[PDB]
């Protein structure tokens, strides 16, 4: 099984099989308005992180759903999003690939 871990900390986040297809795929470059480019890669289910602010539906990439963001609970470092149906109670990760380590359970 394949685990994603905090980059900065080593926090456990995620596995690769709670990778989501949403839009047909995990991944999703996307930026937001102030021009900050990230790659995004969506999980069903991640622990370890703390979620901050109110949820938004502010320029969404992902139509239906708001956003909060979220930190790694260790470090503090800026690991993604959670995202919340408007309209259905679906929750899902999307948490950027490169503050992630990917490796082995060990
Ligand atoms: O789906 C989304 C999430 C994303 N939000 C965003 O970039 O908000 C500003 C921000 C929050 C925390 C760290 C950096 C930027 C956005 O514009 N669309
Ligand atoms: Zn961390």
């Amino acid at each position: 099984a394949s685990i994603f871990r905090c980059r900065q900390c080593g926090q456990t986040i995620s596995r690769r099989d709670w990778l989501l297809p949403m839009g047909g795929d995990h991944e999703h470059v996307v930026f937001n308005p102030a021009g900050m480019i990230f790659r995004v890669w969506c999980f069903s289910l991640a622990q370890g992180l703390r979620l901050i602010g109110a949820p938004s539906g502010e320029f969404s990439w992902f139509k239906g759903y708001d956003w909060t963001i979220a930190l790694c609970g260790q470090c503090g470092s800026h690991l993604g999003w959670h995202y919340e149906g408007g309209s259905q109670p679906q929750t899902f990760f999307g948490l950027i690939k490169d503050r992630l380590a990917e490796g082995p359970a060990d």
